[PDB]
């Protein structure tokens, strides 16, 4: 399987500052079988060059724990009139202190088009946000993961 | 553990046509252990009068199947600078053709505030949508669910 092309297009690349960006719901499953969520952005999600896998850099401690337990995840991505629902299986990972760089294979993709414009969850990037989230460190871990995968 | 008042305020009431509304991610878990999602709105979510429980009307067949198997769910709600994450346990249900009216107790509420404005997933209602989704049918099912809950 592969990362759907419409989704690779929404996730590829890394945001500039002072621009609205989509916040993507990144879903996991907790110890009690309840759905769990965290919001990620293009800074933390990146398709492989061959688009076969989706890379993620996850800081959230509870999300990391869930991935390490079940290896299952999901993603919600909005574009135009379509709500994309992805199901993901973690096939590999690399830990760096409080960060988990993950490789995911897509297990399912549902395109839910209600035929009406949908606005994604949105936030504005900033220099302070780039500083608080340590954007350069995330970018380095991505390079290490891509090298290992390639 | 009642419905948090902040969450009740975001879900209370039913939209008219031609208004911009939040689409809330309603989360379940599939048989393979993968998170599953459907988008709901204030048309399909409503707090009880005592704010003790959250009512929902769910059409999505796969979401309904997951609820029947686990009785567990989640909700994402965005407001201001906060992303609210709810975990939900189904304590009651009433089925009708293609529709599941559910009663949920909130078992956890997390507020993820990164301190920057966040806008919710948004869509505009319309007469076209109310026709496609059969809003009167959903409203009728809510009334029956509420009657049951209150007659308890
Ligand atoms: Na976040
Ligand atoms: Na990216
Ligand atoms: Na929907
Ligand atoms: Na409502």
């Amino acid at each position: 399987s592969k990362v759907p092309g419409e989704i690779a297009e929404l996730l590829r690349g890394f945001p500039d500052v002072d621009v609205q960006e989509q916040a993507f719901a990144f879903l996991t499953v907790d110890t009690g079988g309840y759905p769990h969520s965290a919001l990620l952005s293009r800074t933390e999600l990146e398709p492989s060059t061959d688009e076969a896998v989706l890379f993620a850099v996850v800081a959230s401690p509870r999300t990391r724990a869930n991935l390490r337990r079940t290896g299952t995840a999901g993603l919600i991505a909005i574009d135009g009139t379509t709500c994309h629902h992805l199901k993901l299986r973690m096939t590999g990972s690399l830990a760096d202190r409080g960060l988990l760089a993950c490789i995911f294979s897509v297990v399912d993709h549902k395109r839910d088009d209600l035929g009406i414009p949908l606005q994604p969850m949105l936030f504005r990037t900033s220099a302070d946000l780039a500083e608080q989230e340590d954007w350069p460190r995330t970018r380095d871990l991505f390079e290490r993961l891509r090298a290992g995968y390639e």
